């Protein structure tokens, strides 16, 4: 049972970030802190595969242009994030902050104004700090764009 | 671990063929025999190298071109695999990253503003692993000519 999983956790650099495995071709996802807290993403496809027995890759392209892979070692309360930024994203990552799905042409029409290269890399770990399965197709688990407080209101059952 | 130095070769389930030599903890080099970008070689192409678990590895990294590459390794099960983004162009014009790509950075970097980027398309496949030695560290050698036709093959076997 890896599909369904929901996942929060926290990148050495301080990020923290919620994922939601909702199929396995789909994902949502909120980003809590960091240069771009306040993003979130809805029914975001995605490839996912299992690499070995308690290892998986998450991996995918947005429309600002980013381009992520995730591995989770859920087993191991770890996992390791690489996320391939468009320079305008480190400029500017105000715009890509929003309820994405609302304003997708917005994003796609961003990428092409401003610069891409040099890209920014940020290849970090996390330790997952939150795992719950919440079955397939749950449209609830992500609803609501992120606000403080609420990965302790979740990991509370608050 | 014992897993920098490794030479392996492999080859993804849309029957691309890629030769990668692991040179440092930072560093790698890398020959495409097949494929859509069939001649492409490149040296000392720094990246990020991570053991995720016990057997498991992932080398990743963002090439001149534009491209960003992440791969997975567990060589223990002869097996990897990789999810790589190309920049539009490089799917409409493969041929001009089919280079050795060190004596033509400054092209690479021209090519991926004079042509369009979006949408990129993505090749994330499992490869098996066909050849497995290691050569030790920063061994200048392993990966020093453009790849030939049966090339794999005379590596695999001995010349
Ligand atoms: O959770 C991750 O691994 C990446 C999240 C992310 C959110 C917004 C971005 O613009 C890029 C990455
Ligand atoms: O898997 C590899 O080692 C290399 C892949 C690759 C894909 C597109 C390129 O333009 C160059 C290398």
């Amino acid at each position: 049972n890896f599909i369904g999983s929901h996942m929060i956790y926290t990148y050495e650099n301080g990020w923290e970030a919620e994922i939601y495995i909702k199929n396995d071709h789909t994902i949502d996802y909120r980003i809590h802190s960091g240069m771009v807290a306040g993003r979130w993403v809805r029914d975001q496809e995605v490839n996912i595969v299992k690499l070995t027995e308690g290892v998986y890759k998450v991996s995918w392209t947005e429309p600002t242009g980013t381009d992520v892979s995730l591995n989770f070692m859920p087993n191991e309360k770890r996992m390791h994030g690489i996320i391939f930024f468009p320079k305008w994203v480190h400029e500017h990552p105000e715009i890509t902050v929003c309820y994405q799905n609302d304003h997708i042409d917005l994003m796609k029409e961003s990428r092409e104004k401003y610069e891409t290269y040099p890209k920014y890399v940020v290849p970090e770990f996390a330790e997952i700090t939150f795992l719950k399965n919440e079955g397939v197709d749950n449209e609830e688990v992500i609803s609501k764009a992120p606000y403080e407080g609420m990965t302790d209101d979740i990991r509370a059952g608050r």
